[PDB]
């Protein structure tokens, strides 16, 4: 009944905790010495983290507990506006905006989107075959390159164009500065004057960059895109299309939540699958015997179905959206002993949830992607890398489909060395990466 | 591209091959002659058989192949109705008591079947240090006595108490009666009299099942599967399951769990006292983990080598030894046997658990080794338990009663192979090593 809480600091209460490059890594190092759940205290804040699928399942339970907007979503709220991820479930925008763009992130909605991410996938298969010897891949890079690449062309019919670049785009030179100084807020409290200045040009950049976009659509052509679906979708309940600043928050919504999140599970999968080789080879199999045609079609793709086990594996190890979080719809009670008042937050931490050993046994930080052989076996609100409940991820099946394929793709068009014996260093932005991770491709010399 | 087909017999082509008191192990001699893949057909039916991790890992594709009702399955369908094993995946009731029944045979929930399943184990090692000396244990007869009172026990709260019988209960000699004729329709007024024994035996199963179902409805609740039957609801439709249903469910946990997870532990138990080394390291296992007198559910997921036994015990000779599959569309098999929609596939599981190309050349040795890495094992290369949605919902439940048990056997018995037994597996829709004794010399380890 009495909960723990971690080391203090006074009147900052455990907010120093905060204060390190690494902090999803830090609470999971808390939840290891203090169990399912702990409040951690800050100056007019306070919360729980809940880590176990005993208390994760009772938070899950929509009739109890519903999406609250963390200190961290508040922030990117500054410029993702009321879009799906930092908005309100009572919010007339956020039901209208579901409404409207759940049709195009179904799973046979990916079959029009599957041209374009085959486009992406094809470009970063031919950039590392036209490597030179002994040189390497910067795995993180360029599957953001790919990634961001995939929603700017799935999404908009817009060309980044990362993999003629260095340098990343201007708008997400604005774009991941704005989520640095997001996340530089989570520890804080005239000298971050500048950083104020800085955040509002780069909002700018995002905002005319989006808006000239939506302006420039609005040709009247149409397209296979998540935009063309906005100008001329209308929510069923209240017969409204979205206005134009909500379409425009909605893009940036997609390109955040696309580009390095969702490389951050290609990157994973990749240094998961070159650290064990008996994994490698099984899933690399895979990709051989299904993959017979030199593009790739829907069809197949579905049928990698241990390489979508790879990259189940690798989201319950290190999920790239580590965290949601819940507020207390009325007054309850979690677990049959701890009290909860109506509006009091609680945190998922998602990698800790992942390794209950009740749930996964005592091997769960080995790599074992057999543990998704059949889904069925899974318990209830065990494994949720993507959400929860109609808060959950809109464009799992975009994530899944895309990453399926370039994964499947790398397998069959590649041998992958690591040549460096890299040790794993997990750089925490809001979400998390292998830094530094290094391969060698050896070509296996089929044609595209 | 031409596929192979064993020798005919005129207008019964294929059929008399299957006239014989072991076809599984016929199937397999078929087999090593004519490889992966050979056509068998019958009047009226045509399958293939598969052989081969090559072929069968694409059979295993959900996709393009879903589990089809074999003729022996359509024969135990006239008892175990629309029950999970026996109906099909497009049918209403398979979805909706798959649903109901799955949290039911999770891994958590063996923690709730444990105690009973202790119950069970314990009478089994009372039974075998209360014997006298030179006294043998008739192995197939005493593990089919404890697999039976276990989901007995664990699925109804029902106690068939077969550690105190030499004749079988009456509701099992209809079902092994019945399961005999079914087998038995597969190869043949001549059998007016089994029509006869038949329904005969078909009302006592129904009428026995429906009264423990009715007398349930007590509004007693427990820890069993009955209860989750009856007051559970498919998430899907909303619904429950109707009372036809359950019985056939109940029917097909008391097929599906005594005696083909009987086979298991017979089959263990006679690969470890072939290989004294395999063993002894059991043996070891035994002793190091379970250090209290009633071994708790943490202690039996500690038997990882217990387990590795039984896991090459079910590739040798897996109790199930075989499921069947249909084409959903026209699609190529392996690049060179194409199929039509609706032909039939044989997944002979003996003999991919043979193949050469994935286990090595020592595949006939029992060396539980194999299992120390999943991960290293390919894909489709072992499949006791079926395939996809179709599997073994009750693959959780056997492999935990089959590891408490067994781990109690080496904990408190050393085993002698006092008559040098000679393997000989007994067909019905199972495998069972027919006439396995041995001499248990207990340790004098107190419960
Ligand atoms: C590996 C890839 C991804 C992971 C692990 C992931 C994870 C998550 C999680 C955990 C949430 C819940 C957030 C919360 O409850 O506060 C979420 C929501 C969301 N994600 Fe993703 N995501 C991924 C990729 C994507 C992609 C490709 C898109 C493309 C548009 C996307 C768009 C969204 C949106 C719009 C929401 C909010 C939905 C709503 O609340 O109505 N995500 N995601
Ligand atoms: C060594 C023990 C066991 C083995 C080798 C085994 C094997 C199998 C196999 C191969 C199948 C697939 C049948 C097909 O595809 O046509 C199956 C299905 C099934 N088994 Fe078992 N089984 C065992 C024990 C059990 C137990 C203890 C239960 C307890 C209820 C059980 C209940 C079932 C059921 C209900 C199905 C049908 C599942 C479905 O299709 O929805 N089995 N089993
Ligand atoms: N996103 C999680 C974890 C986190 C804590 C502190 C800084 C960054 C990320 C949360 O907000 O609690
Ligand atoms: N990830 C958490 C971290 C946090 C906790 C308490 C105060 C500030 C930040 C979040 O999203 O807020
Ligand atoms: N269950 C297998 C093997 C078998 C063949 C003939 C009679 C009994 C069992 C199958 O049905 O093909
Ligand atoms: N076990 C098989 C045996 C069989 C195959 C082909 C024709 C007749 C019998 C089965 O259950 O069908």
């Amino acid at each position: 009944k009495e909960m723990p809480q971690p080391k203090t600091f006074g009147e900052l209460k455990n907010l120093p905790l905060l204060n390190t490059d690494k902090p999803v890594q830090a609470l999971m190092k808390i939840a290891d010495e203090l169990g399912e759940i702990f409040k951690f205290e800050a100056p007019g804040r306070v919360t729980r983290y809940l880590s176990s699928q005993r208390l994760i399942k009772e938070a899950c339970d929509e009739s109890r507990f519903d999406k609250n907007l963390s200190q961290a979503l508040k922030f990117v709220r500054d410029f993702a506006g009321d879009g799906l991820a930092t908005s309100w479930t009572h919010e007339k925008n956020w039901k209208k905006a579901h409404n409207i763009l759940l049709p195009s992130f179904s799973q046979q909605a990916m079959k029009g989107y599957h041209a374009m991410m085959v486009d992406i996938a094809v470009q970063l298969v031919q950039k590392w075959e036209r490597l030179n010897a002994d040189e390497h891949i910067e795995v993180p890079e360029d599957m953001t390159r790919l990634t961001l690449d995939t929603i700017g062309l799935c999404g908009f019919n817009y060309r980044f164009n990362s993999f003629y670049r260095d340098q990343p785009h201007p708008f997400i030179t604005s774009m991941v500065r704005a989520l640095d100084e997001a996340m530089n807020k989570l520890q804080r409290a005239p000298a971050y004057d500048e950083n104020k200045r800085q955040f509002q040009e780069d909002i700018k950049v995002m905002n005319d960059l989006v808006d000239k976009i939506i302006a420039d659509r609005k040709s009247g052509e149409q397209s296979d895109d998540l935009l063309t679906h906005m100008l001329n979708g209308k929510d069923p309940e209240t017969g409204e299309p979205l206005d134009d600043e909500n379409i425009r928050y909605q893009i940036i919504t997609f390109l955040i939540a696309g580009h390095e999140v969702t490389s951050g599970l290609l990157s994973f999968a990749l240094y998961f699958l070159v650290k064990n080789p008996h994994v490698l080879q099984k899933a690399a199999e895979e990709a051989a015997r299904v993959l017979v045609d030199p593009v790739p079609s829907y069809k197949q793709v579905k049928q990698l179905k241990y390489v979508g086990m790879v990259l189940n594996e690798a989201l319950r190890l290190w999920p790239t959206a580590p965290a949601f979080s819940l507020y207390a719809k009325e007054d309850t009670v979690l677990g049959g002993e701890y009290p909860l008042e109506k509006g009091d937050e609680l945190m998922v931490l998602i990698p800790q949830l992942h390794r209950d050993k009740t749930i996964w046994g005592d091997d769960v930080e080995e790599f074992r992607p057999e543990r998704f052989e059949n889904p069925s076996a899974i318990p209830q609100h065990a494994f949720k890398p993507f959400g929860n409940g109609q808060r959950a991820c809109i464009g799992q099946q975009f994530a899944l489909h895309e990453a399926t394929l370039v994964l499947g793709m790398m397998l069959k068009h590649f041998d992958f060395e690591d040549h460096t014996n890299y040790e794993l260093d997990i750089k925490e932005t809001l979400t998390l990466k292998p830094e530094g991770f290094v391969v060698k491709a050896k070509s296996k010399k089929i044609p595209l």
